[PDB]
């Protein structure tokens, strides 16, 4: 199982640094055109949240060697110009955030890619897979490019399934506090596109309020869900974890201590490494390298009636998804090509 | 109306400047027994949020003189000690946090205070009100020790009357995200009191989950509302300005313009001063020094259907609030006493 | 005397904000290609540092009615085909950060301006003045397109020149101490031009030593200290307001009292609001929309033995400067065309 | 060797963090009065900045049980009631900032702790040492009560003796950027002790120029020195690291080249383990958890002539100095008692 990582941003980064730790996939290739070779390498071995790069990062000459590894390295504009099959790269991890439709993201498979994941929500009709909540539909001979969904989808869809499953969940709205990102600006300045212009506001010492289409894509994630979720963001300064605050109406009758054991059951067998559950103090740095998709924060939920509930979990949005993308990588490659 | 202040904090300074603008009410006199006079003048003078003071400060002797008046300034410990009478205050700001019981807070009338507003929710059934939902059912003859209420109170109470009002609140859940406080720590460490052990870590690199009994307070304030309404905070790094996020299951069918209509209508008659409205794409940072209340956000809300709706509102955690207890004090002069 | 702004970044429109103060000049014309009208509008309305626009913003259609005023509105990458002539402005402050050359600049008097001013040091040998120290050395017969020089000179500068003509400096080195600009990145990523590695460095949570020019630049300004400066920056989390930090053998002995009335005295004649000076006890935020180009601290101040001192002043880095570029705009506008 | 620790708080904590990455020294008790175990467990187990502890923390009742092992905890506000001897704890770590006399740390001495180092810089002559400066010049028959002096000295005076024993500094004044402690408050109020007004100004918005005694400290360390160096602070809002800038006249030319060899020669050989070096393009998040006291930053630092240079070097003034008094812990038991 190999990999090739076209983006090397934050979640790029943090893909390469998640199979670094991983002995069933490697990373064979990397494509970013706005950084050199010596970039990439500097931007690898340092980091401002995740810390020191676990390992060794040299320029070996317009390539890497990470532990002792060769990974070539592209600077193409391109997607049909990277040569991943000459590499071979068999999924490409697309994390560029401006190549989210099937037309733009299947010409990887045309520099010789098997399979693409997207990673971000994507702008068409690409399917969304969610780690332990519904990976196991990929149909591979239906599919070659899929999306992983967005960090805030991976918090809440496991969330949202183990409620729905044990109680129904009538109606919910979320709000995700959520830290800061890249499309956020250091002091007040035209947005990128001219789109979201609360985006372009300073971003260290504002509250921002976003849109997110995080809840409505918990609905193609779990289809009984569809039309009973939207929400929104509210971007903060802080520079990473994040957190999901589901508001719901349940269908049967559920205190906080019966939905923490709905939740530690889920953790402790079929959501085993993607969702978990805390009962400390815990505030938004002790999350910082969380590998899970989602942690319920029992001590900071509160319920009006034992059938409208507000439910808090936190999530590593650059950590804990960059594990779910190569989970879900590790996932296609065993499923065939 | 005369006005003395107990606690030269936040929240006590922020009531001092705010008089200096009206002309129905004058602070005269101060006390607080961890600053000096020169240090009080330094700390009026100068805010890292709300700016240089608009005026004249000067020490003229253990007194101020500010904009040319002399404001005395006392340093005691025990509010029966403070010679309230002798100064010529009539209405007392109680704003040290921690004379918010009717218990500790009469102590001022030995004094010689006429009337004591405590600048908190009380810990005892010290009556609430907020100004433009429930301040004319203020009673001079049966209490002279009220409380204000909170920051959050006042920001939801006025939004929360407009909706259940019109179409009616059948369940409602609040989340506000609350810049940080001088409760909070620059850096992990014991909290005072070991209680809020959360509120102890590090406030500027942390998202912090809060208990608040802002939402529980609306249904006294709203006797309607009681049992209708909990919520929960998340203090965030931001210096000043909060924003209230409340979701409810309305009784009647709105949408988020009708919502807005109700807001407007109530904005520019009844509640005009207290209750605000934007359509603009607002962040935080734009409401620093906002006098209003509560500030709806037309364009950061959402419903889920014409019956379950999330709706955003901004507040000045301190500036607005100061306003408040400022109204509430002329309010309390005009009725007698 | 008119003026028109090309870049309506921070500096452009503090530029605006700064004029429309100001009784003797007006802006007539702004350029910028990555805002419509109605975004321009908004930047302009709205500032995270700066507060609320004192005045009125509206979009009349393809131009802004500003207090009143016609302001036309441009989106030309090109300053060649800026009509400023037919908008009938005279001095154009060039502050896109992006034509810095006498070659690049002079495009814009194509356009039918009379006078350029850059805002920023020059990659070229276009003369810098700034006000109060080499300004009235501005021969109008001789250069039609100059430069405001930096923030940091516009500090170091009015300083350097008190201290030298007083007591000589010998020998100095600067540290600035940086607010964030736009040049910076919220989350560690490839800096724009792979130049700074570091300035792509995630803004919020890092100490960023940066290279400056502003020290050798006061070389140019004032001739009598060329070689005798050099100096560094370091980039901090705070949104606006900086301090340099001169360290310098003098020629003759001066305590820190002898400095700081050499200060006193230039402040109150000859450097009459360019620079000031503080005994009070102050923090970056006491300066946010000073005018001075630089603020002396006493208190900060230390001094080794009576040859070797460090001094401490404070500057707006976002205000001073723009009231500055208007000053000398107005300045220019005096001395013909 | 055996470890007791009075005050858990910053250097406290992460000195017993410290001590269980070694394996020659152990801490066998604790005092702090104002939280109990089981807020001792949490604030240990849990960081803002130094990630989740590496290992397990455990109540065992009135004692923590940190990896397996039995650590005494007591809650006495008075230092001659807390059992040292009776904890078989040799050394104590006095990190509470509030008993920097030897009048005040030498009542440890009754519980029946042998020596007592003082993690601060003293109020009187107790003497300082730092660890590859001056700590063999400690003599057990002379002193029972030592100071490791602060974070600051530990990284200047490394680097101080490089320069100093190479090519001589002549005169030298220190800045230093330093990360927010916690002495600062997150809104502006009241300092403790009314002291630094500035210390209590908004510590995540400003820049507050600070007091230091850290220069003057290496003239006791170095007595070569003594008179030569003074600095000052400047405290800015990250949460951790903090950066040395010294500007020094030297008595032979040095380049920064021959200056860089000068403290690689030194890192490699005498001061292996306290003086480090980068010519990385680094940024102050690099070195959270660097066990270093001081990292000389090449490409940062300026020379004006080969006489006058300023010299930048980094410093976790939490991990670096806690490493520090462990490593003098142990070298103090080394020498007896
Ligand atoms: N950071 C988060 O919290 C988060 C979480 C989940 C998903 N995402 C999503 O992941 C994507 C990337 O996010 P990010 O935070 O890493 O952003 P980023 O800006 O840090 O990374 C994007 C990278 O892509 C590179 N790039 C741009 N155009 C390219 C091209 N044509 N070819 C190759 N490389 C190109 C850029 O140089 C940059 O390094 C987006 O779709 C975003 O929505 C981000
Ligand atoms: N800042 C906010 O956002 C906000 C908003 C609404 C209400 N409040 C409430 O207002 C109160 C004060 O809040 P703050 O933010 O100003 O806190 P603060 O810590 O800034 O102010 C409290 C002040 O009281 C003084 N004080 C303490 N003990 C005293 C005593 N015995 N006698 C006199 N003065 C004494 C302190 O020295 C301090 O200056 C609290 O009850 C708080 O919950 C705060
Ligand atoms: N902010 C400071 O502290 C500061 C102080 C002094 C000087 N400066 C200098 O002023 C300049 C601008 O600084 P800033 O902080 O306002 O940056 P900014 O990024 O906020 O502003 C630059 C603006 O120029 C616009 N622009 C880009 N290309 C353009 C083009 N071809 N035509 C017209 N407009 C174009 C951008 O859209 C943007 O709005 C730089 O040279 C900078 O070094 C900045
Ligand atoms: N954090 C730094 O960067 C740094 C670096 C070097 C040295 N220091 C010095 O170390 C000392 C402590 O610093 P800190 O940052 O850990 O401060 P801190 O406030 O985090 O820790 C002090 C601790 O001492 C406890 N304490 C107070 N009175 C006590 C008593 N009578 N008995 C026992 N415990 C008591 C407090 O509860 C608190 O937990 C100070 O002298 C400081 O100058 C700090």
């Amino acid at each position: 199982g190999t990999l090739g990582i076209n983006g090397f941003g934050r979640i790029g980064r943090l893909v390469l640094r998640a199979c670094m730790e991983r002995n069933d996939i490697t990373v064979v290739a990397i494509n970013d055109p706005f950084m050199d070779v010596e970039y990439m390498a500097y931007l690898l071995k340092y980091d401002s949240v995740h810390g020191n790069f676990n390992g060794t990062v040299e320029v070996s000459g317009k390539d890497l060697c990470i532990n002792g590894k060769v990974v070539k390295v592209f600077q193409a504009k391109d997607p049909a110009e990277i040569p991943w099959g000459a590499s071979g790269a068999q999924i490409v991890c697309e994390s560029t955030g401006v190549f989210t439709t099937e037309e733009k993201a299947s010409l990887h498979l045309k520099g010789g890619a098997k399979k693409v994941i997207i990673s971000a929500p994507p702008k068409d009709n690409v399917p969304m897979y969610v780690m332990g909540v519904n990976n196991t539909e990929y149909d591979p001979s239906k599919f070659n490019v899929i999306s992983n969904a967005s960090c805030t989808t991976n918090c809440l869809a496991p969330l949202a399934k183990i409620i729905n499953d044990k109680f129904g969940i009538v109606e919910g709205l979320m709000t995700t506090v959520h830290s800061l990102t890249a499309n956020q600006l250091t002091v007040d300045g035209p947005s990128k596109g001219g789109k979201d212009w609360r985006a372009g506001r300073c971003a260290g010492n504002n509250i921002i309020p976003a849109s997110t289409g995080a809840a409505k894509a918990v609905g193609k994630v779990i289809p009984a869900l569809n039309g009973k979720l939207t929400g929104m963001a509210i971007r903060v300064p802080t520079p990473d974890v994040s957190v999901v605050d589901l508001t719901c109406k349940l269908a049967k009758p559920a205190s906080i201590e019966e939905i923490y054991q709905a939740v530690k059951e889920a953790s402790n067998g079929p959501m085993k490494g993607i969702m978990g559950y805390t009962s400390d103090d815990v505030v938004s740095t002790d999350f910082i390298g969380c590998k899970y998709s989602s942690i319920f924060d029992k001590n900071a939920c509160i319920a009006l009636n034992d059938s409208f509930v507000k439910l808090i979990s936190w999530y590593d949005n650059e950590s804990g998804y960059s594990n779910r993308l190569v989970d879900l990588a590790v996932y296609v490659a065993s499923r065939g090509l």
